DNA sequence: GGATGTATATATCTGACACGTGCCTGGAGACTAGGGAGTAATCCCCTTGGCGGTTAAAACGCGGGGGACAGCGCGTACGTG
């Protein structure tokens, strides 16, 4: 679920949802592909995410 | 009996407001052309994540000595009347 709510959030950008609970809130966009590998890979390879 | 402090009434200042007037500059309406939005193609530059190898620059430790800083004197230059 989690992966699916990332691919989601990535795919159809959300940038604000990204964000969410982060503190610094810092979330890189660019390389849309490489991202949705990470999010297809692990969830925690992204900051904030555990 | 003379002199003194307070209270309401009228004339004058003083900025603000109602009215008047010109006039000119902004607004209403119509028309047009062109500037900018949108589309497609092509090619070069940038992004994120990796690798390998060189090597010169960065980091760390330590001695020491040069310089920052504190204290004291003095005399003169500036404050003060």
């Amino acid at each position: 679920d989690v992966q699916t709510e990332y691919y989601k959030n990535i795919l159809t950008k959300n940038y604000s949802a990204l964000t969410a609970g982060a503190k610094g809130g810092h979330f890189s966009l660019l390389n849309i592909m490489n991202e949705l590998k990470k999010a297809s890979n692990h969830p925690y390879l992204f900051d904030n995410a555990e």
